[PDB]
């Protein structure tokens, strides 16, 4: 995350870590058995962790969960990122606290307009390499399609949506793809994409998780 600001621990209930022997992704806890993440982040030998803040210190609230299962969306498109969501399973289920809670997926597409927070262990620096031990948040409106689409000639379908500031600034960064985008307490995105992080006119591309309620809810419902 960059431009953002330390959200203070367990602030995110829902926020997890991907840990394949390091941090390499977020995802979203949506109920006590399954994770939200993106279709790019897939790979072998995941370990949830829950109720993370600093990611390199145990501070005694964590929980650390292998993955028994992860369903990448039959439509994903590595080239175009089209359909970047993928859905893990968890092979025993988290203990459900106030530091870890799952999120709410959507009832129906947000507008343009609408602040969402974000949030990720990403880089911080849009010219550069640091990396946060603890949380970053962002909070940042949904940017209308035809400004989407601009930034991205050729590259925005319907299942992506753009968050940000397109004066540059504040934006998602590498490290936080999978992770949440919450708007008026529902999931409405994954973090995806971008060109570069937090430079004018490139905001932060998103997976457009309204779209996929009904995959989820019945994927879920099947495995
Ligand atoms: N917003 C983003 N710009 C580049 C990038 C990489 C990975 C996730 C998000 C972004
Ligand atoms: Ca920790």
């Amino acid at each position: 995350i960059v431009g953002g600001y330390t959200c203070g621990a367990n602030t995110v209930p829902y926020q997890v870590s991907l840990n394949s022997g390091y941090h390499f992704c977020g995802g979203s806890l949506i109920n006590s058995q399954w994770v939200v993440s993106a279709a790019h982040c897939y790979k072998s030998g995941i370990q949830v962790r829950l109720g993370e803040d600093n990611i390199n210190v145990v501070e005694g609230n964590e929980q650390f969960i292998s993955a028994s299962k992860s369903i990448v969306h039959p439509s994903y498109n590595s080239n175009t990122l089209n359909n970047d969501i993928m859905l893990i399973k968890l092979k025993s289920a988290a203990s459900l606290n106030s530091r870890v809670a799952s999120i709410s997926l959507p009832t129906s597409c947000a507008s343009a307009g609408t602040q969402c927070l974000i949030s990720g262990w990403g880089n911080t620096k849009s010219s550069g390499t640091s990396y946060p031990d603890v949380l970053k948040c962002l909070k940042a409106p949904i940017l209308s399609d035809s400004s989407c689409k601009s930034a991205y000639p050729g590259q925005i379908t319907s299942n992506m949506f753009c968050a940000g500031y397109l004066e540059g600034g504040k934006d998602s960064c590498q490290g936080d793809s999978g992770g949440p985008v919450v708007c008026s307490g529902k999931l409405q995105g994954i973090v995806s994409w971008g060109s570069g992080c937090a430079q004018k006119n490139k905001p932060g591309v998103y997976t457009k998780v309204c779209n996929y309620v009904s995959w989820i809810k019945q994927t879920i419902a099947s495995n």
